[PDB]
């Protein structure tokens, strides 16, 4: 399904300043990576 959130296995959270890092459910890690589905 199309979905209305972050890419499958990914979720985006910003820091206290305002820069958004990604928490990857795929490998389970909070880091700066581009989604599995890069779009």
């Amino acid at each position: 399904g199309s979905s209305s959130g972050l890419p499958p296995g990914w979720e985006e959270k910003q820091d206290d300043r305002g820069r958004s890092y990604y928490v990857d459910h795929n490998s389970k890690t909070t880091t700066w990576s581009k989604p599995t589905m890069q779009d």
